């Protein structure tokens, strides 16, 4: 039930490619992917190659899109498409229509919203008569843009960025009705207290849940390449997600989840990679998991951090890495031959405020009591979800998700 | 030599965007229109995020899409000049990715950008060499725009670090296309702003002629109105001063952007306002050229210019002659007809703009200052003025080698 894709990084140009479109450079990097047995890719449109004015949306970037899209259909993947890069890999792509003279919040001024959700209407309907296509994901981690760290952040209260997502999503649905629509926030809407894209946003806007593991926040340093906290960390954030989720069973979608160097060394990533997808598909309802990432980035582009260079799956040149080799096993084995995983029945109790906007969250960052109690359930056996504080002695709430036992990050010492 | 007269390209179909949809027929219908107008140059514009996306990936395909435009301006017999690092263009500014937020660094200064710059500007005059019609490089389009005040996220340098910028700069245009002509082109805060980093002697003593940028928006309509005698001799004016710093008694200057903007140049009153203007910067001698801006209107269904930035097209977004377009023709047909000879200009005003080569009080030269309130006089007069730095007011070497026989002060032309 759980799908296995990868997020797509174009080996000959990077997200550049929209710049020199190659379709056959383009089926070529879709072949290497099918060959080890993936079902999906995530794909990445830049923002301000796609729509260089706030009133022209280019019908040729439209059209390469469902190019993309079919070669990828003719190969047996369907495709994911973010909306608004945005962020890639350390680069922030933002129109001029955007910044210093036209610097006009990006989730706030009524005219870039306006034009971003013709944007994402705009590709939305272009594939919806495409079998193949699964939905739009809003944009890539977007909400780096909202606050620290970022150098220059558009800064919005929670309330704010709610209100822009449900915009977002409206578009996409009314370009696409019926498909799958979601946003994806990077780990800060989860692990930081100020920031304005919340828990509560990620599992109640959208139709699954999207996750973003990265094992550079804080955990392979704090707790070590090789330990417990390390491997588990996907699941951790998948069981996490749930705490705030309205329907028992909503799909969690691991939807990045990658083998950074030095966090994770080259000649460890198979291992951790086979580790952290064990690990996850231990975890209920599960939509997917997609690697970070397809192709190692040519390192012929200069000013990437270090790291971005070899979190691929194939070499530069499609060449199978050892994560890729790996991967193409702990997908032959977790499809077909892996049963669903029993119910996860105790709950650690999350206690990140009162209110819908989380500013205790960094309880669950790594480091934090939530964080330390969940991965000492896991050691010892317990298989842990979680419930929020305000559910923790709710009835329904823990029926309707088969929790027979409560206990808090107190009670785990 | 006398003067050339060209336009601004700005691609109908497209706007400077038109290098993610590159369309030559487009290109050359373009050209088609700016040709039947007797121009003899265009000035052209890249898109510095387009074609150099990655700080190490300069896009073949773009600099090859360059010179198909630079041999599609050559056969129309239009020679080129090429603007390097936009960088900004008409209240946008395109910045790539690697030097924004994440990869904030500086323009002028950081070792990396600076050394991409470089490389960009020498692959795009190297690649462009072979082409008799290519004029040379320009560094940017008024990326002195970047440096301070009033942007609101500059990119903060000292009048030495510009200057050694542009050296760098000039040096690798130069290395790429040995010969050719390399300038700068600095929009007015070079002359008019206190404290800009970007000098009038820059402008005047590096690169190979001097650049100025005419606009009457500047405050000179808003002051003296839409038909003074100051707002149709702003770029004579421009012309003149830019004289006051150059070593050399005859360096050309050109005037690389002129145009009509309204509402502070009304559409009805454009033609006659393009005619004086001209007429006025024509009887100023050593003009390299007249290069008007733009060659077509801006397409109305792109989002968020200024309202004065979509109809200063001599041409219409169909390529329809314009009834300003009409005027500047005719001056040009009048030029070619006639060939004045040039009139010197014997009599110079004084230009103090403090000590030292910063230039700490130029604003003695923007409008309501008391440098260009006496030059507009003595225009009205018809004496035809000239300026003179107060260093040289009485170097009896320098005026005779550009034949002055008679310097007279703002407090002069005061009386
Ligand atoms: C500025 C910076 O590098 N920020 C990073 C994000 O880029 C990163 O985003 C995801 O992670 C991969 C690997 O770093 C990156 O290539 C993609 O942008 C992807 O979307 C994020 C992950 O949590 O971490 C930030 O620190
Ligand atoms: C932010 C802003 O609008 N800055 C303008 C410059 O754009 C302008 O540059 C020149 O002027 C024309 C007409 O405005 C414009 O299309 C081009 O960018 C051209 O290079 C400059 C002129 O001095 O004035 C600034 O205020």
């Amino acid at each position: 039930s759980p799908r296995f894709g990868v997020n797509y990084t174009p080996s000959n140009g990077w997200f550049h490619h929209w710049l020199d479109f190659d379709l056959d450079a383009v089926r070529a990097d879709l072949d290497s992917v099918a060959a080890l047995g993936f079902d999906h890719v995530r794909v990445f449109p830049l923002w301000p190659v796609f729509q260089p004015n706030r009133t022209l949306i280019r019908p040729r970037a439209v059209e390469q899109l469902a190019a993309l899209t079919d070669a990828a259909g003719e190969r047996g993947l369907d495709v994911n498409v973010d909306g608004l890069q945005g962020h890639l890999s350390s680069f922030d792509f933002l129109p001029a229509w955007t910044t210093t003279w036209h610097r006009r919040n990006l989730f706030t001024d009524p005219d870039v919203v306006s034009g971003q959700a013709e944007y994402l209407r705009t590709l939305a309907a272009a594939l919806a008569d495409r079998p193949n296509f699964l939905g739009m994901t809003v944009g890539n981690a977007i909400n780096q843009f909202s606050g620290h760290p970022h150098p220059d952040p558009d800064r919005v209260t929670p309330e704010q960025a709610g209100d822009w997502l449900r915009r977002m999503l409206d578009a996409c649905e009314r370009g696409a009705p019926g498909r799958l629509h979601l946003h994806a926030e990077y780990d800060a809407a989860w692990y930081l207290d100020d920031h304005p894209f919340t828990p509560a946003h990620s599992a109640r806007i959208g139709a699954v849940t999207a996750v973003h593991s990265w094992v550079f926040n804080g955990t392979a340093q704090r707790y070590g390449t090789r330990s417990t906290a390390t491997a588990q960390h996907a699941a951790y954030l998948v069981e996490l997600a749930k705490a705030w989720a309205r329907e028992p069973r909503r799909p969690v979608w691991l939807q990045e989840v990658g083998a950074p160097a030095p966090h994770v060394p080259a000649e460890y990533a198979a291992e951790f990679a086979t580790a952290t997808i064990d690990a996850v598909l231990d975890c209920p309802e599960v939509w997917g998991v997609t690697w970070w990432c397809s192709h190692d980035v040519d390192r012929r582009l200069a000013d990437f951090p270090e790291l971005e260079y070899s979190l691929g799956l194939l070499t530069q040149d499609r060449r199978v890495k050892p994560a890729g080799r790996a991967v193409a096993e702990a997908v032959r084995r977790w499809r077909t031959e892996t049963p669903a995983p029993r119910p996860r029945t105790t709950a650690l109790v999350v206690d990140v405020g009162p209110g819908d906007q989380a500013p205790a969250r960094s309880v669950c960052a790594p480091g934090g009591a939530v964080f330390e109690a969940f991965m000492r359930l896991t050691a010892q056996g317990a298989r842990p979800t979680t419930v929020l504080a305000e559910h923790a002695t709710d009835a329904d709430h823990l029926a309707a998700r088969g929790i027979t036992e409560v206990v808090t990050p107190h009670d785990v010492h």
